[PDB]
């Protein structure tokens, strides 16, 4: 089966967890404490000195988007053909871009930078509304007619931004409905309601 | 009439790797050059999905994000590993390359003067993982993943080339990466491209720094 190794936070594992839960997959959580991380030995063994670390049998992976793409490819959550796969990547790279900005805010410039960030947020979310508007009237998924790993990543991005800036999706009807619809998928709904998700902080420094 | 079009500023930047890939694979493409003046006018930018270039056209398929373009070409040209496991390793390498490219770009555009010394001191620790990956793959005598070239090779190669300009001799501490750069750079179609005016007469970055 699968093992994800990570700090006790949602962070860069939230999306891959939602994917695994929604897809009825089983996995083991190996929690790494701040104390264990500071010891240095685990960190030194990681390829890029970072978690998450992910095990799929004898395969060991690092990088959250590498793990998402791997599950996407192996579980068939990567579009119906090559053309759709490229669109899936384009969405995910866009999600990753905004996630990086979010992470920079949270960890390095929260107090001073929040106001500018929130003011800029509508312009950063609009591309995803536009993409939805151009795919079956936004009624299905972010790419094509089937769920992809980019959907789970985008959903997480949107959920953590509603916490950061309540009402940020109010001007975006397709994104709003999309969040409601995906969140209502029975296995995902169950996971999002579970203490396993709810009782972890979004980030590691108490800010959100 | 070529099926590929690259729309970008007159710089190597985030299009260098994908151009190397296309040239080395003997594929034809069109370059559409966007001046800073045109970009500042704002209408092209507004038409871009995330407000940025590169924009890439493969027939009527329009893509943005340089790594989206690399993965797409990797898929369509068979440069994405021999199986699913290798595909994942290729992704893991490319994400690593992207991470270091982001720090590089931040240095170049955001604080070259203040940050360069610190960056160059941190650099060996940042390059080591790629040496390690090479050491674990056939003694580093072929490619970064498996025994066939991947899009991650072209991206890593570009990363290494631009860091040798930033920090001459930075690869002296990394025998496998050094040999790897020499070896890939000598691939006939790629060697020819890297020597051509089309590559040489473009600056690495958009602000005169390297
Ligand atoms: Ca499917």
């Amino acid at each position: 089966p699968y093992t994800v190794v990570y700090f006790p936070v949602r962070g860069r594992c939230a999306a891959l967890r939602m994917l695994l839960a929604d897809q009825g997959q089983s996995w083991k959580e190996e929690v790494v404490t701040v104390e264990t991380w500071q010891e240095g030995s685990l960190k030194a063994s990681c390829l890029y000195g970072q978690l998450p670390k992910f095990q799929d049998g004898d395969l060991t992976l690092y990088q959250s988007n590498t793990i998402l793409r791997h599950l996407g490819r192996t579980l068939g959550l990567y579009g119906k053909d090559q053309q759709e796969a490229a669109l899936v990547d384009m969405v995910n790279d866009g999600v990753e871009d905004l996630r990086c900005k979010y992470i920079s805010l949270i960890y390095t410039n929260y107090e001073a930078g929040k106001d500018d960030y929130v003011k800029a947020l509508p312009g950063q979310l609009k591309p995803f509304e536009t993409l939805l508007s151009q795919n079956q009237g936004g009624k299905t998924f972010i790419v094509g007619d089937q769920i992809s790993f980019a959907d789970y990543n985008l959903l997480d991005l949107l959920l953590i931004h509603e916490v950061l800036a309540p009402g940020c999706l109010d001007a975006f009807p397709l994104l709003s409905a999309y969040v409601g619809r995906l969140s209502a998928r029975p296995k995902l709904k169950a996971f999002l309601a579970s203490p396993e998700y709810v009782n972890l902080p979004i980030n590691g420094n108490g800010k959100q």
